[PDB]
């Protein structure tokens, strides 16, 4: 007996006791755009498919798929998914959707990535999307978590990109990674909303206050984070709007609920 739409696991890398990433074989049928998400899952006691929405953390051009996942004890899926091993499989619906796609935007000089927690996942994909560096001139990556260890997955991803011999210094003065913690001490602190309103992120990167003038950003955090951020965006003059139609910015829930 086989598992419908089952992909094999090629690697697992634990980052903290609540965060882990892993890569799987790509369904020979999958065709997507960096930033979209799909459904993945495992089987429970009776053999029931527990499905959950997951951003594809790897760029569209990758032959393998990568996922960055939260680990919730009691979580039906993650309490299970966190134990996945190389060779083991998972279910993966090859139906890619999501509003976090570059097409949903259109302008040019800036493409901001504003995320918190695992909401970095889609940007781990987009930050490695060639289109982001062609249809746009500068990519800002704002990631805010509670502690430094939660920044690790995205910080090592960013370090590798820049330190890479060729692709590095190619994302030279294109990508600007602005990580922040809100609990642990870290050279750059403060929440994304606050640092945008107060303008710190501007006099920090030595740039021009995010104006609705052909700018652009994608938001991915909790619901409270999305509304807060959206408000702050318009506070400058940006307007929502998704998949296939000119707009100022897009958002997506990094998860449903209040978060752990
Ligand atoms: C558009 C979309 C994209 C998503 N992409 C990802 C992804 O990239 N990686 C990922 O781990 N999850 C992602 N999520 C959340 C995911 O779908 C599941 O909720 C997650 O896999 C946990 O499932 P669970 O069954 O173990 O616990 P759940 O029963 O689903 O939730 C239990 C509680 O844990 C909290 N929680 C769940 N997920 C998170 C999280 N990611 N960060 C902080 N708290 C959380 C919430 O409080 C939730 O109510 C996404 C959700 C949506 C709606
Ligand atoms: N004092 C307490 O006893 C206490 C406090 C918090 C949580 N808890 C337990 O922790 C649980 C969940 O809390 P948590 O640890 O996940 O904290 P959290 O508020 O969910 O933190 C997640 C991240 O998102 C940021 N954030 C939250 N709202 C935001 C907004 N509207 N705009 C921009 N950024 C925003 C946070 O910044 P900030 O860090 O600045 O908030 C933090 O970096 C609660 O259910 C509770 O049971 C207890
Ligand atoms: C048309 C724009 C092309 C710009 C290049 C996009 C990344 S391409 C990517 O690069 C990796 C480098 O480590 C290789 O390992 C991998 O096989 C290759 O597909």
């Amino acid at each position: 007996k086989v598992l419908p739409d089952a992909q094999t696991v090629t690697s697992v890398r634990h980052w903290t006791d609540t965060l882990f990433s892993f890569r799987v074989t790509r369904p020979q049928t999958l065709r997507f755009r960096s930033g979209e998400f799909v459904m993945i899952g495992l089987l429970d006691d009776n053999g029931k498919p527990i499905m959950r929405a997951y951003s594809i953390a790897s760029p569209a051009w990758d032959e393998e798929l990568e996922f960055y996942s939260i680990k919730v004890p009691d979580g039906p899926l993650t309490s299970r998914l966190q134990h996945i091993k190389v060779g083991e499989q998972i279910i993966l619906r090859p139906k890619p959707v999501g509003t976090l796609v570059i097409d949903a935007l259109l302008p040019g000089k800036r493409l901001w990535f504003l995320a918190t927690g695992t909401g970095i996942a889609p940007f781990a994909s987009l930050m490695r999307e060639p289109e982001a560096y062609e249809k746009f001139d500068e990519v800002i990556m704002m990631h805010a978590c509670r502690t430094v260890a939660e920044l690790e997955y995205g910080r090592q991803l960013v370090e590798a990109l820049q330190e890479d011999p060729l692709i590095g210094e190619l994302v030279e003065g294109k990508l600007k990674y602005y990580p922040t913690t809100t609990r642990e001490e870290f050279h750059h602190m403060g929440r994304i909303t606050d640092n945008l309103a107060s303008g710190k992120v501007f006099e920090d990167l030595g740039i021009a206050p995010m104006n609705p003038e052909t700018d652009r950003a994608m938001v991915c955090g909790s619901l409270a984070f999305n509304v807060d951020v959206m408000k702050v965006l318009e506070s400058y003059g940006l307007r929502e709007g998704a998949n296939s139609e000119p707009r100022e910015f897009v958002v997506e829930k990094a998860f449903v609920g209040e978060g752990i």
